[PDB]
């Protein structure tokens, strides 16, 4: 699997038909942003691909002199997403950065957003990247992770895979020429439980987190640094 | 409680009064319809309680494909009653449903591939909930579902008010104000007693269910599905 051009052509399109739930989320998304994005400060859309996350929180920004800043390691999607939040005006600039989340410092942040990219990164780097949000984040701050998960129940995890299998046949993915190698991708994608992702969350600080989204197996949860916060 | 009523103004509105209030609410019963091709079986019964207009029930009935299944749609309310069975009147199906006005505190459940409390078990008083929940348990057949879709409270007030004040940013911008009804409903909504996902997962599991999970949320509302073993 790769970011390829042919892969940021489609995305839209595919991750409406592959991931439930993801248009109500890229909602929540501004709704929260309207309430906590603060004037003067950073939002960053990590793993942005096209930029919708960077969009919907634009659109619910009402103060001056804030930035988002949107990064990727794919430079299809990176090229992509510079086009796409170029053909939209906002008073709220965004610098587009072809680079690794791993790498980028977390500074001034009022809101961090990880909409379907931690998943991505090795297990065994997850949790350097929350403790570096959690630090960049100013107090009042929020996080949104929002992924695939796995189900410690096996029945479970049978059923809501049966329901995603149906939810793809409802939505023709399979016209889609990508389908079977985002299956592949899929196939080989380690997630984790919403407790290892609760768990994940406390380790690295937040007072306050809780699932506020799912649908099936994909779902998202929102973080919160507490506003007396070290 | 308090002074509400589900009236013949209630019954009225309720489609848009639902849409405008509860998050999440269409996607639950598509799932609702989801689930129903998988787990209802040829020649078993479905229970929609507390069916208002019929919601859940045509959901599920529109996805049943066998030729010997019925739903038993119950409510204790008259003019959710008369208005549920002129409406599932309106549509044809395979599969017949008895529309029944009555208690489901009182109702038995027999042969049923599949249960609905979509937004219902909020409204009977905490202490009656276990026992519904285990009658449901024992009259579903082997590998048969609960779907318990409610509003839910949070233990964690910073979380709770967060999900309030989403909930209340979500009406606002679906125009629930405009609705007469909407400050009796937001009274309404201010007496019930919700429960919190943990609290509704150890009901299920101490009614027997041997799986249960969050299978859908938004802000403060989402939906459990729970699974009775098979043999
Ligand atoms: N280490 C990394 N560093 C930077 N980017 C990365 C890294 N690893 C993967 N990516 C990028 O993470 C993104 C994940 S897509 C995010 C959807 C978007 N947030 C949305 O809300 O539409 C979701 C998905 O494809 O399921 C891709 O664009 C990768 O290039
Ligand atoms: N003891 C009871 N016995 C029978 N019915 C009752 C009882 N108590 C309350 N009701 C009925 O429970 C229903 C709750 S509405 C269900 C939505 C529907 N399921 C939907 O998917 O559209 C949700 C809402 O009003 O928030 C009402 O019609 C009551 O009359």
């Amino acid at each position: 699997w790769t970011f390829d051009e042919r892969v940021a052509e489609v995305f839209p399109d595919m991750i409406q038909r592959s991931v439930p739930g993801y248009s109500n989320i890229i909602s929540m998304i501004g709704m929260l942003a309207e309430r906590f994005v603060q004037p003067g400060t950073q939002v960053y859309d990590l793993g942005c691909s096209l930029g919708a996350a960077t969009l919907s929180v634009r659109r619910n920004i009402h103060h001056d002199n804030c930035k988002i800043i949107a990064i990727d390691n794919s430079p299809a999607m990176i090229e992509r997403c510079r086009r796409h939040i170029d053909a939209y005006k906002a008073p709220t600039p965004v610098d587009v950065i072809e680079g690794d989340i791993r790498d980028i410092a977390i500074e001034n942040a009022s809101m961090v957003v990880l909409n379907f990219t931690l998943q991505f990164l090795e297990p065994s780097e997850r949790q350097a990247l929350l403790d570096k949000i959690y630090q960049g984040l100013n107090p009042g701050g929020a996080l949104v992770l929002s992924e695939k998960f796995s189900f410690e129940d096996a029945k479970v995890g049978e059923l809501l895979f049966n329901m995603h299998h149906d939810f793809k046949r409802a939505n023709g993915y399979s016209e889609l020429e990508i389908s079977q190698k985002r299956s592949m991708l899929e196939n080989v994608m380690l997630t984790d439980s919403v407790e290892t992702h609760k768990a994940r969350l406390h380790k690295a600080g937040f007072e306050h987190s809780e699932l506020w989204f799912q649908c099936f197996n994909f779902g998202s949860l929102v973080a919160l640094k507490a506003e007396d916060a070290a």
